[PDB]
C-alpha cells in the first residue's frame, strides 16, 4: 500500500510553514498572505441563482457524462473563446468535479507499468499534482526546466532514452507560478516531440480567462487548429475555479481527443466522478455568462496596474503574460532569506521558488525567485507592494 | 489490457435487461413500471436544501480534503445515536467522502499493488463497484456466494491458497440484492479469518436506515463493539443517497481503522475528493436531522406491509431484513422467461438475478431470483404485486 505513497514529498506550504517555524512576524501584526494559489474574490449570484433553482434535482443520480446542456454549454463557450473553435459536445468534452480530479485520475489510466518504467514530464516549476499523479501511478516524474526570460519549457534537457518512454508530457498555460502563456513557436516544438515520441498531451489551462488588455492567451485545442493538426493524443483540462469564483463548486471540463475521452468516460463510471445535477446548472449558467468574468479581470487588471511600477522602483519585473501571480526576481538570489526577511519584519507571507521546484543536473529552477499571489483586494495588493520595496530600497 | 477490461465491464446492470427484451414489446397504452433499477424515487427534503442555498457563499473557498471538523463531528454524533452509544473519534476515524462509489473505488487502488497477485472477496451476487474496482487495481476477484435461505457469504469456498494472497474483503449490509443483514455470527466468522489472513474488511452499509417495525441493522462497526474487537483493519462506507434522497449530493463518509485513514487522505488529496463547503454544510444538516429519515422510512414499510402478504399468495417470499429491495424466488427456477413474460404481459420491469452475479464452481446464486426495487409509489407497486400474482396463479 504505503510502497508508493512513501515517495510522495510534502506539499509547498507545508515547506514554507517549517521554514518559517521560530521566526516570529510583529506583534499584532495580520499576515498577508501572498503565497497562497487560490482566488478570494466573492462567487458571482449567477452561479448560486442557479444552483439554488435546481436543488429539487438532488433526487437524481447523474450520469457520468453529464447533461447534454452541460457539455453544449462547453462547446458553446469554446466557440465563443477560441475564435470559432469547434468542439463536439458528443464525443469531445466531459465534465469533472474541478480539474485535480481529472488530471489524476487521467494519469493513471496513462500509466500502467508491468517492465520498462513510464515517464512523465513536467514544467519545472512545477504544480504539485503532476508529480504525485505520476508517483502514485507508477511512473517516473521528468522535469523541463523553465528558466527566464521566457520561462518555456527546455525540452532539450531530456534524453532520448526518457523521450522513447513517455507516456504524457504536462504543459501549464497560463503557466503556475510564471504566468507564461506558451506561444506557437512553443506548441509547435511540443506538438513535434509529439510525432516522434507518441507521448499525450495534457494541458492545463485552467488560469485562461486571467489576463490583461484583450490579449487572450492561446488554448492548446486553438495553437492545433492554427498549426492545421489534428487532436489526436492532446486534450485540454480546465476549471471554473479561477474563472468564476468558485473552486468550491468543483467544476470544470476535459476537451480534446474523442478516443482518449471514450474510454476515460468508462473508467470515469467506475472511479465515481459524476457531477451533481444542481452542479452542472450552476456550470452551465457560468459557462454561458461572461460579465462576471469580465468583471473578474478588471478587478486583476487593477492590481497589476498598481503592483507593478511601485516594485518596479527596487525590483526587475514586469507584467506577465497572464494568470493571478509575480513571479518576483529576488535581487540577491536568495528566495528563502527573501521569505524569512519579509515575515519577520511585515507578517508578508511570499512562497520561496525552490519550493515550487525540483533539483536537476541544472540547478534548481525556482530558486532566486518567490510567487506572489494578487487574490487580495488592491489595497492589501498596493500596501503589501510598498512595503516590500521599503525593505529593499 | 486497461480499454479492453473497461471494455467488457458492465457497471449498470439495469441496461441489460434492454437487451434481453429484444424484439419484445410491452402492450399498447400500458405504462412501464420500473422495478429494476436500484436508485431512490423519493423527493429530496428541505432541510438538506435549506442548509445548501444557506452557504452558496461559501463556494469561493477551496475544501480541504479532510472536511470541516463540524461535518465529521456531526457523523461522529450520527454514529452515537445510531448505534446505541458508539463512540468514534472525528479527529480521526471519519473521513467525509464525495459518494460512496468513489470512496470504495479509490480505497481499493490504494490496498492493490500488484509478481504475486493479490485477491479481493465479495459477495456473489454482488455490487458493480466491487468487481470493477479490483479488476482495474490489478486484483484478482474471487466471490462467496450467498444462497438461500440466510443468503450471508460462504467463505469456505475460498481456499487457503486466495484466503493467503487476499488484501480485502467486501461485505453489503443490508446486501443488494438479498437484502440480508449480517449478523452477530456471520461478524464473528469474517473477523475470526481476519484474524487468520490479515485482510482489510470494508462494509458497504448504505442501506442502513432502510429498515423495518424498529428492527435496526446491526452495523460492522456495532459488530465489533459488541464482540469486544478493535477497529483495527476495519473500515465502514455509508452514504445520504438512500438514507436521505439525495443520491445528486454526492456525499457520504468512511470510518474506522485511524491508520489506514491518515493513509488514504494523503493519497485523496491528490485524487482530488475534497467536498465543498455547501455540501458539507447540507450533510451536517442531514445527518443531524431524523425526521425525514422516519418520514422516508414510513414510505418504504407501507409498500412492503402490503406487497409482501400480496406476493405470498403465489410466491415463497418473506420481508427482508432490509433493504428497498425483494428478492423473489421465481417459480421455475428461470428468471429470463420471468422477466420477459412480466415486460410483454404487463409492462413490469424486473432484473433478472443472473445479471447481479457471476457464475462459480457452485453456479450461479443469481439465477432463479429476480430483483425487485419497491421505489415506485405504494399504488404502483401494489398494483405490481397485484399483476405479477394473476400471471403466476
Ligand atoms: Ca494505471
Amino acid at each position: 500500500m504505503n510502497t508508493l505513497l512513501k515517495q510522495l514529498k510534502p506539499y509547498p506550504f507545508a515547506r514554507l510553514h517549517e521554514a518559517m517555524q521560530g521566526i516570529s512576524a510583529p506583534e499584532g501584526m495580520e499576515a498577508v498572505p501572498l503565497h497562497i494559489g487560490e482566488p478570494k474574490h466573492p462567487t458571482p449570484k449567477v452561479i448560486t441563482d442557479a444552483l439554488t433553482a435546481s436543488l429539487h434535482e438532488l433526487e437524481k443520480y447523474p450520469l457520468t457524462a453529464g447533461l447534454p446542456e452541460l457539455r453544449q454549454a462547453c462547446a458553446n463557450w469554446l466557440k465563443r473563446r477560441y475564435d470559432g473553435l469547434t468542439v463536439d459536445a458528443d464525443n469531445e468534452i466531459l465534465p469533472v468535479l474541478g480539474s485535480r480530479e481529472a488530471l489524476f485520475s487521467f494519469v493513471q489510466t496513462v500509466l500502467n507499468p508491468v517492465g520498462i518504467k513510464p515517464a512523465i514530464v513536467s514544467p519545472n516549476p512545477f504544480y504539485q499534482i503532476y508529480e504525485g499523479a505520476t508517483l502514485l501511478g507508477g511512473g517516473e516524474i521528468h522535469f523541463a526546466n523553465c528558466p527566464a526570460p521566457s520561462f518555456n519549457p527546455d525540452w532539450r534537457s531530456i534524453s532520448e532514452e526518457v523521450w522513447k518512454r513517455t507516456k504524457l508530457v504536462f504543459v501549464c498555460s497560463p503557466n503556475n507560478p510564471s504566468g507564461s502563456v506558451l506561444d506557437l513557436d512553443g506548441w509547435k516544438e511540443v506538438f513535434d516531440l509529439q510525432d516522434k515520441y507518441g507521448f499525450i498531451i495534457a494541458s492545463d489551462e485552467c488560469y485562461s480567462e486571467i489576463y490583461f488588455d484583450g490579449n487572450k492567451p492561446l488554448g492548446c485545442l486553438q495553437a492545433a487548429a492554427q498549426l492545421g493538426r489534428s487532436r489526436q493524443k492532446l486534450l485540454m483540462f480546465t476549471s471554473l475555479s479561477k474563472r468564476s469564483n468558485v473552486p468550491g463548486l468543483r467544476s470544470g471540463f476535459v476537451a480534446g481527443d474523442a478516443e482518449l475521452l471514450k474510454n476515460f468516460l468508462l473508467y470515469r463510471t467506475y472511479h465515481g466522478s459524476a457531477m451533481s445535477i444542481p452542479v452542472q446548472r450552476a456550470s452551465i449558467a457560468a459557462w454561458d455568462d461572461e460579465q462576471h468574468v469580465i468583471d473578474n479581470r478588471r478587478l486583476y487588471q487593477e492590481k497589476f496596474e498598481r503592483v507593478i511600477p511601485i516594485l518596479q522602483q527596487v525590483f526587475d519585473v514586469k507584467l506577465p503574460d497572464a494568470s493571478f501571480y509575480i513571479w518576483l526576481k529576488v535581487p540577491d538570489g536568495d528566495d528563502l532569506a527573501f521569505a524569512r526577511n519579509l515575515w519577520q519584519k511585515a507578517a508578508i507571507q511570499v512562497l520561496p521558488g525552490r519550493f515550487l521546484a525540483r533539483d536537476t543536473e541544472q540547478g534548481n529552477p525556482g530558486e532566486g525567485y518567490v510567487r506572489i499571489a494578487l487574490v487580495a483586494d488592491v489595497a492589501t495588493c498596493v500596501k503589501a507592494a510598498e512595503d516590500i520595496v521599503s525593505l529593499y530600497r
